[PDB]
């Protein structure tokens, strides 16, 4: 039931943390930031040229942050990975240590800190985000096998909650050729080649058999079939990883106290969507499009409903409707108690949305950082 004594479990739409042996349980709720770094060429977490990397979570955690999502590649998470863009004289305890290493030490300061870990597969190779969870030179067995690995090791650390199974399963043309071209993921649409619905259930049932204690958390696709996606005006308008539309029809297939759909939501600092127009209704159009695009999966189904990706420059830099949206989205997620959330990011080096972070890695952005304080309290 599990290696570490601690189990993760959905109950209603809460995630439970389940201590096997006194048999408590305790709700709990994920207020995060991602810290990206290990899923680049970097291989390592971002900023460690400037900051001390347990200052870093020193400074997470003072904030009031209790969760941490960590993108990974496949060659951060093999030994002797090497990483690059490390200041050694600010961060001495990791000379000679390889990607692996490192990922080890911010995983157990973490949880020293009380901070749960969510592991994200967000790229296969270090560049970009492949559309499906395989390539020509990688097969979706070495997809597997890879979390089997990351399973095995990373289960033993008792603030591992669990898998981010792909980040942004996406698309790379337009439907409705999208649909059946081979080159995107779909949801529904009925190969299990490129339908992340049942993808989802192939990797998720894999690493439970090794993690039976993880969560898996499962991401929405950009389109998922033309018949859900026609259904609803803005359908086709959703986010990379941010279509879960197709789960009222078409639900993974796994234990619902396992799984946690995780959609990823943004604002126009990453695209201007057409409903970001006042001559569309911005900002008040925006809580039923959430609501069509995933927020139903947690109101009306009464799923898991984590928010693995949002942010936005809020004004600093950018579009400043992004101030307006990410106000509405924390106003939204407040009233309809969505309190589980992943921010993108802590770091500021992301070019579409900033981070919590200034470009010095030092300062924080009082504003953006305020808006968000709402939700955590």
């Amino acid at each position: 039931q599990t290696p570490t004594g601690i189990y993760y479990e959905v109950r209603g739409d809460t995630i439970y943390m389940i201590n096997v042996t006194s048999g408590e349980e305790t709700p709990i709720h994920l207020f995060g930031v991602n810290w990206f770094g290990f899923e680049t060429p970097n291989h390592v977490v971002h900023g460690l040229w400037k900051r001390n990397w347990e200052d870093m979570l020193l400074q997470i955690k003072s904030l009031g942050f209790n969760a941490i999502r960590l993108p990974f590649c496949t060659e951060s998470v093999k030994p002797g990975t090497q990483p690059i863009g490390i200041d050694y004289s600010k961060n001495p305890d990791l000379r000679g240590l390889d990607s692996l290493q490192i990922m080890e030490k911010i995983i157990k300061k973490a949880g020293d800190l009380g901070i749960f870990v969510l592991l994200d597969y967000h790229r296969i190779g270090c560049t970009h985000i492949e559309p499906l969870w395989y390539t020509e030179d990688f097969s979706e067995e070495d997809f597997i096998n890879t979390w089997i690995e990351v399973a095995k090791r990373f289960g033993k650390y008792w603030n591992v909650i669990g898998a981010d199974l792909k980040n942004e399963p996406h698309s790379v043309t337009s439907p409705p050729a999208a649909y059946t071209d081979g080159t995107g993921a779909t949801w529904g649409m009925g190969n299990p080649a490129t339908d992340w619905n049942l993808a989802a259930e192939r990797i998720g049932k894999a690493i439970l058999k090794v993690a039976p204690h993880w969560l898996i958390f499962v991401e929405g696709t950009q389109f998922t079939n033309p018949k859900t996606d026609s259904s609803y005006k803005w359908g086709y308008n959703a986010w990379w990883g941010g279509n879960l539309m197709a789960v009222k029809d078409y639900p993974v297939n796994l234990p619902k106290n396992k799984l946690v759909y995780s959609p990823h939501v943004y604002g126009p600092d990453v695209y201007n969507q057409p409903y970001f127009g006042p001559a569309k209704g911005f900002p008040d159009n925006l809580p039923d499009i959430w609501y069509h695009h995933f927020g139903y999966v947690k109101l009306e189904l009464g799923y898991s409903v984590v928010i693995g990706e949002f942010g936005g420059k809020y004004g600093h830099g950018g579009d400043p409707r992004d101030v307006i949206w990410q106000n509405k989205l924390v106003d939204w997620m407040i009233e309809n108690k969505f309190c589980d959330f992943f921010y993108w990011s802590w770091n500021p080096d992301s070019g579409d949305t900033g981070g919590i972070l200034q470009d010095d890695w030092t300062t924080i952005w009082e504003d953006k950082y305020n808006n968000l304080k709402r939700l955590m309290d």
